[PDB]
């Protein structure tokens, strides 16, 4: 059941019922009865909407279009009524195709958090709903479960994925507090090995977590609420037309009906100037305008779709050109989304190949996500992989150990060599690793036996086309540029430098992104382009929200107004460009579609009929539609 077929039947009936009687061999009950159907199908839907708004609201333009059909029907030139009814039904169907907004992400957002939780009660562990969790409760989050509440760890250690909140799927090691009575009072002193969030996914170990916020006051409950209260962005052209009808419809139907009904000064029959007022009124129904505005929208959206970007409506399509600022998530948006091997720093008498081969020999046995990067990139650099190690063992939260060439190998964080039996870390290599950590490198130190072979550094590299699209967007007038990421500030600064963004903010929560976005939106229109769950509120409050189409979360795709479906950034200088020209195509098509009405309707009070109205109105409608179709031609300029 879809209502577009009534406009199609009015098209078939107008055309074939204009053809059957005239320049045709068809009877007047079959050939002209089609024109009878052309009044019924297109008129009956606009009629019921007219009734719906005339119950309470003041006026509707459908009154003007429908009575413009009806007066031509009860008078001469019924092709005028059928034509106006057909083209206005079609312009209504085109606005309905431009009006499609699913705007629902609550279904995906509700899945991030569980409904129930295990809570400790002395010698028992009860099951309660999360809305019945009290602050100070100890919930038991066991293996690979979704965390049900914000708080801090009091028992157990585990590697937790905080992707829905930090945007980083890189697991973070979590340890219990030293003193929980102290930790509940001093929430500002919670180290990131301790702060846990609802919606995170637990790792291998169970965690007792003391609750901090209530069920609705958690960070993820806040991002749900913030997304739900999004302002539905309205296109500047459409609300302009709403206010314009609010003035134009009653003004014209008052000034050109009863003031033109049976005017005493010029000779008229009391029954025949009754036709004279409706000539002006019926032709005053500005149908060129009702068809110009949605056709440009649909053409621009179709060109964007063949260009590889989804646009959910005309309002973001119009907003993309007017932007002054744009903000970028890092991981998955400006970066590829995976750590590569980017720095090798040998030490002492160790070669580069010894360091890389011992690293790949151990990381072939590990299952941490960095092991796979190390193995594939040592295989890239050396062409080969050495023989794998023996006696793999984990030092939990710090790294790994193995045995290569009858010597004991330790790899991991700087805290590992502070914790195990062998030779301690020299200060110079310590400082080198410190320098790598500050430069945004996740850093592993490698010892083989008595000797430190050295250190190695991995990083999520930016996309190759990032710096290019950044410079292009600066050329197109976007001098307000920033990075806003949940990753730490070293990686944010290093990627922002490597891409060419001047201001980079890391360590941000989703609300902090919303804060930065509102601060930019105060000075102009702003776009938030990202790919994660924690970017969805900043997308929702921005002037236009854009999601990375392929790698992105379903939450961010359902929330965003623009989708970069090729998952590449080179679609952004194209998009804004199209948006600018689209406004030109509607602006021209606005004034024309208005002007000719304002040009043909005073001319209708001074000697014009209903017969020529189709000829002017079609001449006003088709041409503007034709200009909108120029939007189907545009260039990439690669
Ligand atoms: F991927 Al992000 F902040 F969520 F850089
Ligand atoms: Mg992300």
């Amino acid at each position: 059941r879809a209502e577009v077929i009534f406009a199609v039947l009015c098209g078939i009936c107008l055309l074939l019922g204009w053809l059957g009687p005239k320049y045709g061999i068809m009877s007047e009950q079959f050939g002209f009865g089609l024109l009878l159907a052309a009044y019924f199908f297109g008129g009956y839907f606009t009629l019921r909407e007219a009734v719906e708004k005339i119950s309470k609201g003041q006026f509707q333009i459908d009154f003007l279009m429908l009575v413009a059909a009806s007066g031509a029907a009860i008078l001469g030139e019924w092709a005028e009524g059928a034509f106006l009814l057909f083209l206005f039904s079609v312009g209504h169907a085109l606005e309905n195709y431009a009006m499609g907004r699913a705007r629902n992400a609550v279904a995906a957002l509700a899945g991030l958090t569980p409904d129930e939780a295990l809570v400790r009660r002395g010698d028992k562990t009860e099951t309660v709903l999360i809305e019945n969790l009290l602050v100070g409760d100890i919930v038991v989050v066991r293996s690979n479960e979704r965390l049900p509440a914000d708080g801090f760890v009091v028992k157990g250690s585990s590697a937790v994925n905080q992707a829905p909140i930090t945007g980083e799927s890189a697991p973070v090691d979590k340890l219990p507090v030293d003193d929980p009575e102290f930790a509940a009072a001093n929430l500002d002193k919670l180290t990131p090995q301790t702060r846990v969030f609802a919606g995170s996914i637990n790792g291998s170990g169970s965690l007792d977590v003391q609750v901090t916020k209530l069920s609705g006051e958690s960070t993820l409950a806040r991002v749900v609420t913030l997304v739900a209260e999004a302002q539905t962005r309205q296109s500047p052209t459409q609300n302009f037309t709403k206010k314009f009808e609010k003035i134009f419809v009653p003004c014209v139907i008052a000034l050109a009906f009863v003031t033109s009904f049976s005017f005493l000064i010029l000779d008229e029959t009391a029954a025949q100037s009754f036709y004279r007022a409706m000539a002006v009124l019926v032709a005053a129904s500005p149908c060129a305008l009702a068809i110009a505005t949605p056709s440009a929208v649909l053409s621009g959206v179709a060109r964007a779709a063949r260009g590889g970007v989804l646009i959910k409506g005309g309002a973001p399509l119009e907003a993309m050109g007017h932007l002054d600022a744009i903000a970028f998530d890092k991981t998955g948006t400006l970066t590829i989304g995976e750590p590569h091997l980017v720095e090798i720093t040998p030490y002492g008498d160790a070669t580069e190949t010894e360091l890389l081969q011992v690293s790949a020999a151990v990381e072939m046995l590990s299952d941490h996500p960095l092991a796979q990067a190390v193995v594939r990139d040592v295989k890239d650099r050396l062409g080969d992989l050495p023989s794998e190690a023996s006696d793999f063992a984990n030092i939990i939260g710090q790294g790994v150990s193995a045995k290569v060439d009858s010597k004991v190998v330790h790899i991991g964080k700087t805290a590992l060599f502070e914790s195990v039996a062998g030779l301690p870390l020299p200060d110079d290599l310590r400082g080198t690793v410190e320098a790598m950590s500050q430069n945004g490198r996740t850093t592993m130190i490698v010892r083989s036996g008595d000797r430190y072979l050295g250190a190695i550094g991995l990083m999520d590299t930016p996309r190759e086309d990032a710096r290019s699209v950044i410079a292009a967007l600066r050329d197109l007038g976007l001098k307000r540029m920033m990075m806003i990421s949940g990753d730490n500030q070293n990686v944010a600064n290093a990627v922002a430098k490597e891409v060419g963004l001047d201001t980079a903010f890391g360590d941000l929560m989703p609300e902090d992104k919303v804060t930065k976005i509102a601060a930019l939106k105060a000075d102009g229109g702003v776009a938030m382009v990202g790919d994660g769950v924690n970017d969805a509120p900043a997308m929702a409050n921005a002037t236009v929200g854009i999601a990375m189409g392929a790698a992105g979360s379903d939450v961010a795709l359902e929330t965003a107004d623009i989708a970069l479906m090729a998952d590449d950034l080179q679609t952004l200088p194209f998009a804004v460009g199209l948006s600018r020209k689209t406004s030109r195509i509607i602006r021209l098509n606005l004034w024309f579609s208005l002007g000719v009405v304002a040009l043909l309707i005073p001319a209708t009070l001074f000697g014009l009929g209903i017969g020529p109205a189709v000829l002017v109105h079609e001449g006003s409608t088709l041409v503007v539609v034709a200009n909108a179709l120029r939007l189907l031609a545009f260039k990439d300029n690669r």
